[PDB]
């Protein structure tokens, strides 16, 4: 069988480990940090990701995620007066299960399942210096004491995220992401104090039957507020202007009073603050929003290393499709591997790339267009960021069925040196954004 080395066990790394293991390959994954640690807030997983997860363990992971199934029927969008300006229907977006849950709860479920099916995992191991010949690939596993050990396999999956040193070490970016001037406050609300605060009691209305999903458009502030799992968890997100050179990390605490000043001058500010103020000061995150440009390649020159997830195509955590596209990366890669075999590993990596590239790039450039904008307080139907790009061509898409159907055509385009034109995204969208094939 094929020996797979996975660097980075975030969401995408864990999914690739499970997807490769379930499709019959040997998997050794490395992670430098304690990942069973409660950090960050909520991740959303849309239908194109949950139909992939549905296959894991013949439904077992889906069943473990069942309390996190989204029950919202609409997105209720308001102006700064509190007036409901738009409802966005979710009956088709949620025809199939969507998930919304803390990142730490999703990491734990995926991680427990990866061990159970025999993924080999090494925590507390920083991986560096990839190398590849035409018969295999290798990485150097570092321990904190200075020790170096060569680890060998058939190819390397770099899922080490937005700060991929794997990417730096191989196919680095010419210039840094440039700061957009916007950042994102985001956090889990503390529920044990949210309860018993009577001025906040209003947020519990109906959350047992329909998870809250409210959005607020203010001047220089886009705010969302969400419940999941029958009101056991509340999260919130506020996009706002910021010129400071922040670090795009997930541990730098920020001053809650900045958020209070943003909203208190508006008639809706008091209601919203009665919830937001129950955030643990340790958990208040101000996360800069950078625009990353698509890479020229995800696969290295010798075909035995591939960047996936945030290493490949970092999206705004306000995309809605960030983790979902990464889970799609994993399934397509593992499906390509099984159709190719151990004698055609480099073929499999090049196929997965042609299948994923234009789609992932379209989500990248769309979700930034919808995030980018200079709207004033009359916010209209299609609209400057409302989370309305729930397109069926995104959430209704079955990436594994597409890979099985297209695999021989892509292989033909690889081997004959021609361009593959994926149809897993609208044709017009490619030309409108200027997507150039890999
Ligand atoms: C601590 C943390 C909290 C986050 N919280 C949120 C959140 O609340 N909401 C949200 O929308 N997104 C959050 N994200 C980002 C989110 O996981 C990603 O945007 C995406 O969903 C998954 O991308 P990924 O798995 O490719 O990369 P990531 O999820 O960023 O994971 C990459 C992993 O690789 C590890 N790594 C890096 N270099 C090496 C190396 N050399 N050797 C070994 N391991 C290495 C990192 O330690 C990390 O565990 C968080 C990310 C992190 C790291
Ligand atoms: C700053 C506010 C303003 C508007 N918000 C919307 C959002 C996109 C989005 C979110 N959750 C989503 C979501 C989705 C689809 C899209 C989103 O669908 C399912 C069905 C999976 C259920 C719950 O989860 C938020 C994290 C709340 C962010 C945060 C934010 C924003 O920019 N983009």
């Amino acid at each position: 069988e094929v020996q797979v080395i996975i660097v980075g066990l975030g969401i995408v790394g864990l999914a690739a480990a499970i997807e490769c293991r379930e499709k019959g390959h040997s998997v050794h994954a490395f992670e430098k940090s304690n990942i069973l640690k409660s950090i960050g807030d909520c991740i959303g997983l849309q239908s194109n990701a949950t139909r992939i997860i549905k296959r894991w363990g013949d439904g077992a992971v889906h069943e473990a995620l069942r309390p996190w199934i989204v029950s919202s029927k609409e997105i209720r969008i308001h102006n700064s007066s509190g007036r409901l300006i738009i409802r966005q229907d979710l009956s088709e977006v949620c025809e199939q299960p969507n998930y919304l849950l803390p990142r730490s709860e999703l990491i734990r479920v995926m991680y427990e399942h990866a061990l159970k099916i025999g993924v080999e995992i090494s925590l507390g191991v920083e991986v560096c210096e990839p190398s590849e010949d035409e018969e295999g690939a290798s990485v150097v596993a570092l321990t904190r004491d200075g020790e170096r050990q060569i680890v060998r396999g058939d190819f390397i999956i770099c899922s080490d995220g937005v700060h991929s040193k794997m990417r730096k070490a191989i196919m680095p970016q010419p210039v840094e992401p440039r700061p957009s001037g916007y950042a994102a406050f985001r956090a889990l609300v503390d529920t044990e104090t949210l309860k018993g605060d009577p001025e906040a009691s209003w947020v519990f209305e109906g959350v047992e039957e329909n998870d809250r999903f409210d959005v607020f458009f203010l001047s220089g502030a886009q705010i969302a507020l969400q419940s999941c799992n029958k009101g056991k968890v509340f999260s919130w997100f506020c996009i706002h202007q910021d010129t400071r050179n922040l670090l795009d990390v997930w541990t730098s605490p920020a001053d809650p009073n900045e958020m209070l000043d943003l909203i208190k001058v508006w008639p809706i500010g008091q209601r919203l603050w009665s919830v937001i103020r129950h955030t643990q000061p340790q958990k208040f995150i101000n996360y800069p929003l950078l625009n990353h440009k698509p890479l020229d390649h995800w696969v290295s020159s010798h075909g035995r290393l591939i960047l996936i997830g945030d290493a490949a195509h970092p999206l705004s955590p306000a995309a809605g499709q960030g983790a979902s596209q990464g889970i799609e990366d994993a399934n397509v890669l593992a499906t390509s591997l099984s159709l190719a075999g151990r004698q055609r590993v480099s073929l499999a990596l090049h196929v997965a790339e042609r299948i994923r590239y234009a789609r992932a790039s379209a989500v990248q450039l769309i979700s930034h267009r919808v995030n980018e904008g200079w709207r004033n307080q009359d916010w209209d139907a299609y609209e400057n960021i409302a989370s309305l790009p729930l397109e069926t061509w995104i959430y209704g898409h079955d990436s594994q069925a597409y890979t099985e159907q297209e695999f021989e055509m892509v292989v033909r385009a690889v081997q004959e040196g021609e361009e593959y034109h994926a149809t897993n995204l609208p044709d017009k969208l490619r030309v409108q954004l200027g997507i150039r094939n890999v």
